């Protein structure tokens, strides 16, 4: 720990001077202790001038005293002289033009002192930006220039300071305000110090700083004096460490290095810094219920224990029973619900000798003068009036529309809350209080509310404390509770029985209590006092364990998480945390003008956004961390009307009389009209094509319909208690909810009826937990907790368990699979990940920047390092490879409103165009490919009212129109104006039928659940000139909604089986009998041959059914060898396939930023692709003897392929130059090149192609799958025309003819062993298995290779 510390905040932040009384009073105990004289017998013989900066004022006097009295060598006394120094040189007034300079200089000195005196500390860039923000506060310089003039003049201002520590040190030796306005000089210094004295701060001002029970005094000043000069002199050698010139050449050292009317306005505001190195007890805690401001919940302000329990909730009134403890609640010793604990409705008024003591609901002391029974008086920082009345009753406005009535019952000494009311809602609370000895006991509240009466009846026992809470005439007591015989209240149960267990020592302080679960949560108190504080916390099994140790001088808190990781926060004299100081260094503020409002958050990574608000108090100004400007405005009313987002888009908006929005007019204009019921709800939104909503509410305000736009009214149907007991779907199909009515999950949702009267099954324990849930086949999913909580166990229908582990904090530390492979996790010291042991042995290391954002991922082979903005936006990434050397980095760039702007790679650049309402309209994609001029394909979009995609012209001036109907719904999809297929929606909005162009007739009917029952495809009209296309599939599903069996016309009946988790497991057909065998992890494997492994224990297999695989060191596959192939994949630093050796015919694959493969080259053979997002819109075929373009037009929203269209020519694509070469080419394509052939594709129940059919309605192309992708059988009627080919696969894939790989956006998926080649590039985030496709792909699609 440094010797000496210091609080650095603002200006504007404090209003009060308690930190000024505290240095005063600990002055003035100096003063007795030593020369044994009052400030008073001092103050005659104290003529000396000092500039009025009463801060550096009190700093410089308070640290005399210290050096005079407490005596330090080593490294202490350096810091405490260069301290001392600091403070002097913005106290001396000559020069007087350099009074302001000085004293923005000391904040300078005070602040490079706090971050570069810890142990390991550096003036990191936040430390800069904060510098500089002081500065140019005041006098509007450059920090460079200031420091370097500082650090010339630091000779000057030594020998000054100097000079006034001597004259301050010469008035105690021998023996016998509130402005920091520089122009403004203190004749006597004794004099500020004794008015600071005399003001009332109402905060303690016992001296933290015990004296040394010593003597010596002028003699100690005397040596202070002796060696002041020695000391100061000694301040200027920048090579001594932790002083004012280190510290001046450390700043300039980092600015160096990290160097490679609106603003005034809020200069003003006072961000200018201060610190102080001595600070007043915090005198409560703040409103805030942040990880800043409280643990996981001792409160870092006052370290007082406040557990928040709730025992019943009245779902009719919206009233829940939380009973609040404060383990420095002395007030509420006797309180009736149990000593120290607070139950609604107790707040009151007590009479102390300050005045009157007001205890919020919220368990917050709020001390009031003895004039509000004469007077109205507000709270500040909060915004709660609290007035009189001629008959001595009290009213409390919370702010809204309820007004609290207090009244005395004992002369005025206890002021308890008779009852409430509410002009608006006509509402009121009633309390009946049973008096007794003169002692107001509450003993019936009555909810007198128009939602509804409820007397919630009190019961007492032989101490007057509340045993049972009854409501109206209900036998079972809402909430029972016992107390032992010192009045704690030692167990709560609720309203299901849920009993509560709370522990005390012998002075009503909570050291442990338990959950509904028997979970305790230990505590420890620094001592029995009441107001001690909380200084320690764990679990009961020692997990989250975290020690708060405040600090002796500053209004700090050390939080040691459980492995002594400390959080120094700092907070406020009202308890509100402005900074948070990490143990790794990263420092997080929050500003606060007088008002206690944020104006600007630096958080840990450097992020900054400000909250500069109008002359009416409300924000018209969130600058992002990115620098997009937020203006709001704000309408006479007080209402936001109008927004401005960073770029400019203004969204307006108009209220009603009840001050709800009835207007919102988006930036494009697109009025969206909404109207709301008496109850100030949304009852009816209208949208800007005209199409109206209705929604409908029941008396306790839950929403029981929603018409849709079409009429299509879906209603949920809720019980009198207000428990959803069904919801009807559009169709009158009813999933009814049912709640335990008795057990450990007793009110909770026990089970599911679904439309076809399969019942889901669960169980929760008493917290909420789900501990163990049954399918609708049955199959029950077992999941178990450890002690803390945390999930540690999940046995599914196999009884297959992923174990997981956690440290003491939380943080999962070991995930094993189903195979006992364990996911090792390594946390850093500080607690930061920083490894990964991903099942198969490859170790992740990630490093994080001095920002704390992640900086390397260390893989076995490529060395990944982020670059990012500002805001923390990535700004490149760049993977190296480690052994070979060869570097690939992709930038990206983002618009003001943080959305991707113009990504780029090594062949490849994505311009993204965006409207005012901010979705994409243009999309320039520059191709780069090698030995290819380099070209650009432009993607345009036009959108409808709605923000829906009506029309999407291709590159090559193709345009695909999206006809909506409604509210987003398509009704036929257009291609050059011209229709390719027209769809009919039911009741729900699902299609029941689509026609496509080429006279095909395909209608789908779904079952009572909703999954696809049938489908037939058929001619509108029948001709026997040709033999037209004509199938059907009828889909029948097993009691786990898993299709168990298909009814193909083409393929005949399809049976699956499948294991419980339902993976599947068996495919058998009349063309081919199936089956397979996954481990628990999920890996498949060749059960058929006995010396294969029965588990792949690193979920990557090494040989399947003939084919042997080789992994490099990032688990991908670089290797496929079989019965005369031999595949050898070449993986780029972005594990992407960039290479394939498929017996000697080498291809070679690029990719875009996001992954997107845009060119396949096979020796002449070149073909490029292109995408308009997700999706393989069109790719073009280039070749000596081949040339043409496919355009696959996909159903909208989705994956699955709808028809493609290609000419005999390769594409023709914008040639890099841009403003003029897109619209006026992208007119020439309005010429276009006229689509040759069309194709109709026709998908099973997930969109995988199963055949397709020309414009005349034939079939002209069919494919016979393997369940996992394996192409076995293609029929097309005319092999070569590549127009009737297809190499669209499951949905979202692409077949390779030189690989036999189906790409996956972000994968080449490896249908032989149904895996993908490569590692999931978001590790854990798309399953525990990383290499397997899918449990089931007759559902399942994984359409974006993750």
């Amino acid at each position: 720990q440094p010797a000496v510390e210091l609080a650095v905040f603002n200006l504007n932040s404090v209003t009060d001077v308690a930190d000024l009384q505290m240095i005063a009073s600990q002055v003035q105990l100096y003063l007795q202790v030593c020369g044994n004289t009052t400030l008073e017998q001092i103050k005659s013989k104290a003529n000396i001038t000092t500039v009025a900066n009463i801060f550096a004022l009190t700093g410089s006097v308070l640290d005399l005293m210290l050096y005079a009295t407490d005596k330090k060598t080593g490294d202490a006394a350096v810091q405490r002289g260069a301290l001392l120094a600091a403070n002097l040189i913005g106290l001396f007034s000559e020069p007087n033009n350099e009074a302001h300079a000085r004293m923005a200089l000391r904040p300078m000195f005070g602040l490079m002192a706090e971050c570069l005196y810890r142990e390991n500390g550096k003036i990191k860039e936040t430390d800069i930006k904060r510098l500089g923000l002081h500065l140019n506060a005041m006098i509007a310089g450059d920090l460079e220039n200031f420091l370097k003039e500082t650090q010339a003049k630091l000779s000057s201002l030594l020998i000054s300071a100097t000079t006034l520590g001597v004259t301050i040190l010469q008035s105690m030796a021998t023996p016998a305000a509130e402005k920091r306005d520089p122009k403004l000089k203190f004749t006597n210094w004794a004099v500020p110090l004794i008015d600071l004295l005399g003001k009332p701060s109402q905060a303690n001002l016992t001296p933290k700083i015990q004296p040394n029970i010593t003597s010596r005094l002028q003699q100690e000043a005397t040596q202070a004096i002796a060696a002041l000069s020695q000391t100061l002199q000694q301040q200027a050698n920048a090579g001594q460490k932790y002083t004012l010139a280190w510290l001046l050449q450390e700043t300039l050292k980092a600015i160096q290095a990290l160097e490679n009317t609106g603003e005034y306005e809020r200069h003003t505001k006072g961000d200018t810094l201060e610190f102080v190195s001595l600070q007043a007890d915090a005198l409560n805690a703040p409103p805030c219920e942040g990880a800043d401001s409280q643990s996981g919940s001792i409160s870092y302000s006052i370290g007082a224990e406040r557990v928040q329990h709730a025992d019943f909730y009245l779902p009719k009134i919206g009233f829940s029973f939380i009973r609040q403890y404060n383990s420095q609640m002395d007030e509420f010793d006797q309180s009736m619900v149990g000593a120290r604990w607070m139950m609604p409705f107790s707040n009151m008024i007590q009479q102390n000798a300050q005045g009157y003591l007001f205890i919020d609901s919220k368990g917050r002391k709020h001390q009031l003068p003895v004039s509000i029974i004469f007077e109205t008086y507000e709270v500040p920082y909060e915004g709660w009036i609290i007035k009189p009345l001629k008959n001595g009753e009290l009213i409390l406005d919370f702010g809204g529309e309820w007004r609290s009535h207090f009244q005395s019952f004992d002369g005025g000494k206890n002021y308890y809350l008779v009852k409430k009311m509410n002009e608006t809602s006509q509402e009121e609370i009633l309390l009946e209080y049973l008096l007794l000895d003169h002692i107001a006991y509450l003993k019936v509240i009555n909810f007198k509310l128009k939602q509804a009466e409820y007397e919630l009846k009190f019961a007492f026992n032989e101490q007057v404390k509340i045993i049972a809470v009854f409501l109206d005439d209900k036998a079972e007591p809402l909430a029972r509770y016992e107390y032992d015989t010192q009045g704690n209240l030692i167990k709560a149960i609720d309203q299901n029985g849920h009993t509560r267990t709370y522990e005390y020592n012998q002075f009503h302080q909570l050291t442990r209590y338990t959950d509904r679960t028997g979970r305790g949560q230990n505590i420890r108190y620094e001592s029995t006092e009441a107001k001690a504080k909380a200084i320690e916390e764990w679990a009961d099994d020692g997990s989250f364990h975290t020690k708060l140790k405040w600090h002796p001088r500053l209004r700090q808190v050390a939080v040691y998480d459980a492995y002594d990781v400390p959080t120094y926060y700092y907070f406020d004299l009202d308890g509100f945390t402005y900074r948070t100081r990490l143990a790794d260094g990263r420092e997080s503020w929050y500003s606060r003008d007088g008002k206690k409002r944020i104006t600007r958050q630096i958080d840990f990574d450097g992020r900054e956004t400000q909250q500069e608000y109008n002359d009416q108090d409300q924000l018209v100004k969130i600058v992002q961390p990115n620098g997009g400007i937020i203006r709001f405005a704000y309408n006479k009313q007080g209402n936001l009307v109008e927004i401005k987002d960073p770029e400019g888009s203004i969204w307006k908006r108009e209220y009603d009389e009840n001050r709800n929005v009835s207007k919102e007019i988006n930036p494009l204009g697109h009025i969206t009209q909404y109207k709301y019921n008496n109850d100030n709800q949304l009852v009816e939104v209208i949208d800007a094509k005209g199409g109206v909503k209705k929604i409908q509410y029941n008396e306790l305000g839950q929403m029981i319909s929603y018409t849709d736009c079409s009429g299509k009214s879906s209603t949920w149907e809720y019980d009198e208690d207000g428990a959803l007991t069904a919801e009807q779907t559009a169709n009158n199909k009813v999933v009814q909810y049912f709640y335990s009515t008795k057990g450990r999950d007793k009110g909770q949702l026990q089970s599911i009826i679904y439309p076809d009267g399969l019942k889901e099954y669960f169980e929760h324990d008493e917290e909420g937990r789900l501990l163990k849930h049954t399918d609708t086949k049955g199959l029950v999913t077992e999941y178990k907790y450890n002690q803390v909580g945390l999930l540690e166990q999940r046995i599914d229908a196999n009884r297959h368990s992923v174990a997981y582990q956690w440290d003491k904090q939380g943080r999962i530390q070991k995930l094993i699979n189903q195979n006992q492979a364990e996911y090792l996790f390594g946390y850093n010291p500080y607690g930061y990940l920083i490894r990964e042991q991903a099942f198969d042995g490859e170790e992740k290391h990630y490093s994080y920047n001095e920002n704390g954002r992640l900086f390397q991922i260390r893989r076995p082979n490529i060395l990944t390092q982020f670059d990012y903005y500002a805001d923390g936006q990535i700004a490149s990434k760049s993977f190296t490879h480690l052994h070979t050397g060869q570097k690939q980095t992709e930038q990206f760039d983002y618009n003001l409103n943080s959305q991707l702007s113009r990504a780029s790679n090594e062949v490849s650049q994505i311009d993204l165009y965006r409207n005012a309402l901010g979705q994409l309209v243009r999309e320039h994609q520059h191709y780069k490919i090698p030995e290819l001029k380099p070209l650009t394909a432009v993607l345009h979009y036009e959108y409808d009212e709605l923000g829906n995609l009506i029309k999407t012209i291709r590159p090559d001036g193709h345009t695909l129109n999206h006809l909506v109907y409604g509210s987003g719904h398509i009704y036929a999809i257009g291609l050059n104006n011209q229709e390719v297929v027209s769809f009919q929606r039911d009741d729900l909005h699902r299609e029941t039928t689509r026609l496509l162009a080429n006279g095909l007739m395909q209608t789908k009917q779904y079952n009572d659940v909703g999954l696809l029952s049938s489908q037939f495809i058929q001619p509108e009209q029948e001709t026997q000139d040709y033999l037209q296309y004509q199938a059907h599939r009828k889909y029948h599903y097993d009691k786990n909604y898993l299709l168990s069996q298909v009814e193909d016309s083409r393929l005949g009946k399809l049976n699956y089986q499948y294991d419980p988790i339902g993976r599947l497991i068996a495919a058998q057909s009349l063309h081919k009998t199936e089956s397979f065998n996954f481990d628990p992890a999920g890996n498949l494997i060749d059960s058929e041959s006995v010396l294969s492994p029965a588990q792949i224990k690193n979920n990557l297999i090494k040989s399947y059914k003939g084919k042997h695989y080789q992994y490099d060191v990032q688990g991908n596959v670089t290797e496929i060898i079989q019965a005369g192939k031999n595949l050898k994949l070449t993986w780029d630093n972005q594990n992407r396939l960039i290479r394939s050796d498929n017996n000697g015919l080498v291809t070679e694959y690029g990719y875009d930023v996001f992954g997107r493969r845009l060119y396949k080259k096979t020796a002449k053979e070149l073909t490029l692709f292109g995408w308009d997002g997700d999706l393989m819109i069109w790719e073009s075929f280039k070749s000596a003897q081949t040339n043409y373009t496919k355009h696959y037009i996909y159903e909208p929203d989705s994956f699955v392929p709808l028809l493609q269209a290609g000419y005999k020519d390769f594409i023709q694509l914008i040639e890099t130059p841009i403003y003029k070469d897109p619209v006026w080419n992208r007119n020439l394509g309005k010429e276009r090149t006229a689509l040759e052939q069309f194709t109709f594709y026709h998908c099973d129940q997930v969109g995988t192609p199963q055949t397709m059919t020309n414009i005349r309605g034939e079939c002209v192309w069919e494919i016979l799958q393997d369940t996992w992708g394996a192409v076995s059988q293609i029929k097309a009627l005319n092999q070569d025309n590549p127009f009737e080919q297809n190499n669209l696969r499951f949905q979202g894939q692409y077949y390779d003819r030189e690989t036999e790989l189906h790409y996956n956006r972000y994968r080449y998926y490896e249908p032989h062993s149904a895996r993908y080649v490569s590692k999931d590039p978001i590790g854990l985030e798309g399953g525990m298995n990383t290499s397997s496709y899918v449990s089931d792909p007759n559902q399942w699609i994984d359409p974006k290779g993750l």
